[PDB]
């Protein structure tokens, strides 16, 4: 397990592009010593790569600090009442128009379309609410089929995922050990 | 030497404050495996701590991407022709006033005063040039005697320096071992 963590460390430092927007998540990842924490922070790191890549391709700002739509508008001096908690992956307030980005990765066409319609409807629910406040919603849904991005070579991305999986099977092993769970739950009843 | 590198990595990750302006240099430091590179990146890391600390204490923005005075003014919509290439450690354009920061660390009073006068004169040379363009220079020279900064506890700063020194000692002894080799003869006889 320590060898896996060490391998994931070197891939992070040597094969993840030195973009400033990835720095914080790289450090969070590198600070983890516990296998399940390395796994979570590793998944979050790979996700940030994709989100940043999607923001760049969509011509908008990556939602670095996970601000909500309400927070985004407030900072630009726009008052918006009773709007759902939507945290976009990207955004850009340009003139009267608010670009909102939602990206995802789905491996099957069935799950891809289902998620595209969910993401489309999620952004669409705030259209009329924003228009009352004089804001024109520009909703972008970026659907992807793979976990590839411009910050990592294809082999490195694959190897990072292969190592995270090896780390997950060591964690799912502990989840299966919960044959002991049935005993202590029965020790209460 | 691998134990020293490991100790320095631990101090970097656990005892250097998680300020995002330090993130890039922390990663550059953490990526180094060669003792001489760990040392250089370690010194640069300690220097960024001081520069950022100096900018915070001086009430201005740390010059993260090493922009020039001309570049700083241009971004705020100010046209300025003849201007020497001056890259401050910090800056702030507020109103019609341009705050420019220069910080340093000197260990002896003689070197401290000499560097204070150099830094003062460096910023002063663009005073009239900036005024001829409507902007009032607010030049700040922040001289320091030690490496104390708000991003590291005193003990951690001390231990980081103590470990970097042990690395300097090892790395210059490997230079001595290398200087006895024949590759160093091909290295010195390299001019060409
Ligand atoms: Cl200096
Ligand atoms: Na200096």
């Amino acid at each position: 397990h320590d060898e896996i963590i060490s391998e994931l460390r070197e891939l992070c430092l040597n094969y993840i592009e030195q973009d400033e927007r990835l720095s914080r998540q790289k450090l969070n990842f590198l600070g983890q010593r516990e296998p399940r924490m390395v796994l979570i922070e590793g998944l979050k790191l790979l996700s940030r790569c994709i989100e940043i890549d999607s923001a760049d391709k969509s011509g908008c700002t990556h939602n670095h600090d996970d601000k909500s739509v309400e927070t985004i508008l407030v900072e630009s001096g726009i008052v918006c009442p009773g709007l759902p908690l939507i945290i976009p992956d990207g955004y850009k307030l340009i003139d009267n128009s608010l670009i909102l980005l939602e990206c995802f990765v789905r491996s099957t066409p069935a799950s891809f379309e289902k998620k595209f319609i969910e993401a489309t409807n999620k952004l669409a629910c705030i259209r009329e609410d924003l228009a009352v406040a004089g804001v024109t919603l520009v909703p972008i849904v970026d659907g992807r089929c793979d976990y590839d991005n411009s910050f990592m070579p294809e082999w490195a991305n694959f190897k990072f995922r292969d190592l995270l999986f090896k780390l997950l099977e060591y964690s799912n092993q502990d989840e299966k050990v919960f044959e002991e769970s049935e005993y202590f739950r029965l020790c209460e009843s």
